[PDB]
């Protein structure tokens, strides 16, 4: 595989996200600011 399943959990918080991609543009928000 290489994406697409759920143990996707945030490095910074608990947010568990489907694809790596989506928890790469999280990521931003743990000092750019949080949304
Ligand atoms: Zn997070």
């Amino acid at each position: 595989g290489s994406s697409g399943k759920r143990p996707f959990v945030c490095r910074i918080c608990l947010s568990a996200f489907t694809t790596k991609a989506n928890c790469a543009r999280h990521l931003k928000v743990h000092t750019d600011t949080l949304s």
